[PDB]
């Protein structure tokens, strides 16, 4: 209820889920850079179906053209900033994700990989960028995953959260993701949840540092399915709210969907529906996946543009869309 928003993908194709960046493989979506309407995409999602906020990923190796550290690369950055200034543009805030499953080529960060001042180095260049505009959104990391010691990962997490206000990003939130592809359904029971509830600000306050999580609606929870078969209310919404509620806290489900299909219709609803009842806990949700994926894309949001007049998928002008 305080923020709805979509996935524009593009800069994250070429990212594999170990933390490998085929960084000539990324993709931009907006026309320039010979791709989707990313800009167009997200007037309309502003102007004709309510939406809030988008989630704009990008994998480091993008940001620094191959380096695990700090370093922007200004070529690439001009891309993903004209991204970035688009959402702003459309009048909306912005998540600003790097999408690389806490890894970097094979290697965990913090455990392995870089170290967490390699990755804090990041942060603090990406908040002096933007620090001061606070429709910003700060999205520590994608999809952590398969990592050993999460006391560890809050750790590097909280090396992220300093470097950022130390780049003066004072007022933003700054979202915490933990283990198990940041699944709702685990996220207290793996141990992610009172790990980083010990992440603080520099003056010892938890203030705008959210909690992130994904949950797909389809068996596996891989959000590869075009069939959903369930809500994750009884398995998911419900227990972390619970948990959420008594410990103060909020979260906000940076990645949901389902396939443009009837079984989809019902239960992202219901979802939905969910999450906005619970609107105390939960501050919003953002649907993956518009941006250029390709017409079929399974969990493909992606409208249309005939001259002016944008068509939206199924399961948008149905659930997602906050109108109605």
């Amino acid at each position: 209820l305080q923020f709805a928003g979509v996935n524009i993908a593009g800069f994250d194709f070429g990212c594999g889920s170990d933390g490998t960046c085929n960084a000539s493989g990324a993709w931009p979506p907006l026309t320039q850079y010979y791709g989707a309407d990313g800009a167009g995409q997200m007037k309309h999602f502003v102007d004709d179906d309510g939406f809030n906020v988008f989630r704009l990923p990008v994998g480091w190796q993008f940001i620094t053209d191959g380096v695990a550290g700090g370093d922007i690369d200004e070529d690439n950055w001009a891309e993903y900033d004209a991204l970035v200034q688009a959402c702003l543009d459309a009048g909306a805030s912005c998540i600003v994700d790097v999408h690389n499953y806490a890894r970097f080529n094979g290697e965990i960060i913090g455990q392995g990989g870089p170290t967490n001042q390699d990755f804090a180095a990041l942060w603090s260049s990406i908040a002096a960028k933007y620090a001061d505009n606070d429709k910003i959104i700060f999205g520590v990391m994608n999809e952590p995953h398969d990592v050993p010691d999460i006391n560890l990962w809050a750790d590097s997490v909280q090396a992220a959260v300093t470097a950022i206000r130390q780049a003066g990003a004072t007022s933003q939130i700054i979202l915490l993701p933990g283990n198990n592809w940041t699944s709702a359904e685990t996220f207290v029971s793996n141990g992610s949840a009172d790990a980083l509830k010990k992440v603080t600000n520099p003056d010892g306050s938890v203030t705008n540092l959210i909690f992130d999580v994904h949950k797909y609606l389809d068996s596996d929870n891989s959000g590869t399915h075009e069939e959903c078969t369930t809500n994750n209310i009884d398995n998911a919404w419900a227990p972390l709210a619970e948990w959420l509620r008594c410990n103060g806290r909020q979260a906000f489900n940076t990645e949901t969907g389902g396939g443009n299909v009837a079984s989809c219709e019902t239960f992202m609803c219901q979802q939905v529906a969910y999450q906005n009842a619970n609107s105390d806990v939960f501050l919003g949700y953002v649907g993956w996946a518009a941006g250029n994926f390709y017409q079929g894309y399974v969990l493909g949001e992606v409208p249309t543009d005939t001259n002016g007049v944008w068509t939206d998928t199924a399961l948008v002008s149905a659930c997602l869309a906050p109108n109605a």
